[PDB]
């Protein structure tokens, strides 16, 4: 009957369009993936320019609890300086070369 | 009549099914997107932390009553410095390393 078909036609149309727009949103996210991946590469490169020469000799004179480390530069000036996640406080002891 | 309605109705369902298939695959790329997004956040931090922007060390070798404090730096020279209102010169005395 005409009535039946007409109702089914409506329901499957809106359901088609629901899914279509979910497709488009997830398709452009494929581009967003590429962009973040590039940025994963990029930031890693900055880790390397840091570590690369020139490098300077220091010796940990002591560790301070104000969240700084006292380092005697071989150059001269003593300075209180920050640590990161790659450095452990297990590593650190008075007189540790750095 | 009922034939005309059945053809439009069929088409709509067939293209709904196409979308459902394509959805699942770009959802997978979404997963990769998330992972690479965490690393972009995490890496940024590790360069900032490794850089460790410093402070100089000095020792209050003399004190003035002009609100200036003459502080022998760990560089060598003696310098004339300005004291902060976090740390008063009521709390700085000769021999206090600063």
């Amino acid at each position: 009957l005409l009535e039946k078909l007409k109702k089914l036609e409506e329901d499957y149309y809106k359901l088609r369009e629901l899914y279509r727009r979910l497709e488009d949103e997830k398709k452009f996210i494929e581009s967003e993936r590429i962009r973040y991946e590039r940025e994963v590469r990029r930031l890693r490169s900055e880790v390397e320019r840091l570590r690369s020469p020139p490098l300077l000799v220091g010796v940990v004179s002591d560790i301070l609890e104000d969240g700084r480390v006292v380092v005697k530069s071989s150059t001269g000036p003593k300075f209180v300086v920050n640590t990161s996640q790659y450095i452990n406080e297990e590593e650190l002891k008075p007189g540790a070369r750095v």
